[PDB]
């Protein structure tokens, strides 16, 4: 679990979005496993507006925070679960890590800001969902 809190806005996986966020919805897209609602409350989080492939991400199901590499943002084939059929998600970053079901929500950031939040995993990668592209989030 885990969201991103900026200006008027929560971030969340679509995936783990609640009826509350869908009540509050303000943009979702199933190819990027996004979805944000609307708050009454200011966020404080700082989005990243870079390109940097170096980060660190909070893993929950370790308590720990790792650096890893990533992948620029790119379209990535992504198995059916009980949340979507088999498909190419859109906007994903891989990276070589730790991740399993829990796990997703968890903040990846570089030194500019917040980058993106865990989407995917298993076999010993990790994949976070970008939103530095998302230049409304800061408006
Ligand atoms: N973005 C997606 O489509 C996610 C949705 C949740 C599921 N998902 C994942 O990758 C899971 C792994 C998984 C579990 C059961 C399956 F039938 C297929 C894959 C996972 C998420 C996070 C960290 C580690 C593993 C894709
Ligand atoms: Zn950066």
């Amino acid at each position: 679990s885990g969201a991103i809190y900026v200006g008027n806005y929560r971030v969340v996986n679509r995936h783990l979005a609640t009826h509350n966020d869908w009540a509050n919805l303000v943009w979702e897209d199933s190819s990027r496993d996004l979805l944000v609602s609307s708050t009454t409350a200011q966020g404080c989080d700082t989005i990243a507006r870079c390109d940097c492939q170096t980060g660190v991400y909070y893993c929950s199901s370790r308590r720990k925070h790792y650096p890893v590499s990533f992948s620029k943002p790119s379209l990535i084939f992504v198995e059916a679960s009980e949340y979507y059929p088999a498909r190419y998600q859109s906007h994903l970053m891989l990276a070589v890590g730790h991740s399993e079901p829990g796990d997703c929500g968890g903040i990846l950031r570089c030194q500019h800001g917040v980058v993106g939040i865990v989407s995917t995993g298993g076999n010993g990668l990790v994949g976070f969902a970008d939103v530095r592209d998302l230049l409304w989030l800061d408006e």
